[PDB]
């Protein structure tokens, strides 16, 4: 009956860890920000939209950037497209001449070499103090979204700002709590704002990691700057429609590469090290504890004891309730990401 022991031990560990971490997040959450947004801070801003074959959405994406209240003499746009088959370059060119007061630079590249490479080239042609990366399928809900993020970058210790997303609460809590404590290791591509000096020390975006926003936020936090996601900087998450599950596992893959590579570079500031280690644990270790328990009880069930069959029937019965479904499928995504990662490289 020792596989029931190991099963309920592993289940207690797997579900115990995130809830203790959530409780420590909620005590950080009730401590006030040690940095302040400044509404008169007005630096030069470069918004970069990297695009590969997104001719449908990029006209309306440009219209969405165009409609920000942010003052236009301090705003410029670089649409970086590295050899798209669709007519995206002269779609942006067409729009570019329909909206002339908005400074636009379409830089085009020999050859597609991935998102980070495109971003790196766009960086050298950018003139702003703040660089905002945003995905072409991302739309900013308000006309002061951009200004809200910028207001949060005024403090010299804040190196990077990203948004809180809406369409779980637990996920958001971890974000803003880690932000208040020091930094959050997960940023969002819907809006990722960096100080150009910092990108330029790092320097630029490196090709090796999938989650460029989160990896850059994490290395800026490693340097002693704040990487934060304030609750009033909110974007809408762009859900893909096709291949929802493949899309979510590929995001999980980016997160697992990022956390695996991040923990292997020691020396985190004392405020960050518990955040970094907890998030890396939840992303690299805890998922495995789940299906190991499930297999322990499956073997215990098919042969022998079958209180284990009651435990798996209760597991399915708890798939009734939708937060359990969300959590278990996120763990599933993470496990698939780990194996897809290991066999992807060869
Ligand atoms: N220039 C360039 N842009 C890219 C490339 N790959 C992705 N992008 C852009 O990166 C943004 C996000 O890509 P997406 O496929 O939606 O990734 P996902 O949202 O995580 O599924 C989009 O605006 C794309 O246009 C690339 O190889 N070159
Ligand atoms: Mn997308």
């Amino acid at each position: 009956m020792l596989l029931e022991a190991i099963a309920i031990a592993l289940t207690a560990a797997h579900f115990g860890a995130p809830l203790l971490y959530y409780w420590r997040a909620k005590r950080w959450l009730k401590k006030p920000w040690d940095v302040a947004p400044d509404p008169t801070y007005r630096p030069r801003v470069t918004v970069i939209v990297p695009t590969y074959n997104e001719a449908p959405l990029i006209e309306e994406k440009l219209d969405n950037i165009y409609e920000q209240d942010y003052p236009r003499d301090k705003l410029e746009v670089v649409v970086v497209d590295s050899a798209s088959t669709d007519g995206t370059p002269s779609a942006v060119r067409r729009w570019a001449e329909t909206h002339p007061d908005l400074a636009l630079t379409l830089v085009e590249e020999t050859e597609r070499r991935g998102k980070a490479h495109a971003l790196n080239t766009a960086l050298r042609h950018a003139t702003g103090e703040i660089v905002v990366i945003t995905d072409a399928d991302a739309l900013w809900p308000a006309r002061d979204t951009l200004a809200n993020a910028v207001k949060w970058l005024a403090d010299p210790t804040v190196g990077a700002v990203s948004c809180v997303k809406r369409p779980r609460d637990f996920y958001n809590v971890l974000r803003v709590a880690e932000s208040k404590a020091w930094a959050t290791p997960i940023f969002h591509g819907e809006l990722a704002a960096f100080k150009r000096e910092l990108l330029e020390r790092l320097g630029g975006f490196p090709t090796d990691v999938g989650a460029d926003d989160s990896h850059t936020a994490t290395k800026i936090a490693m340097m002693g700057y704040r990487a934060i996601t304030p609750p009033d900087v909110v974007c809408v998450e762009a859900v893909p429609k096709r291949g929802y599950h493949a899309w979510r596992i590929r995001r999980a893959q980016h997160l697992v590469q990022h956390f695996a590579k991040a923990i292997r570079d020691g020396k985190a500031p004392p405020p960050f090290k518990p955040i970094l280690h907890a998030e890396a644990y939840l992303h690299l270790a805890n998922p495995w504890a789940l299906p190991t328990a499930a297999a322990a009880l499956a073997a215990a069930a098919a042969a022998g004891s079958l209180p284990a069959a009651a435990l798996l029937a209760t597991g399915a019965a708890l798939a009734l309730y939708k937060p359990y479904r969300t959590w278990t499928t996120m763990q599933a995504y993470l496990i698939a990401a780990a194996v897809k990662n290991l066999w992807d490289k060869e």
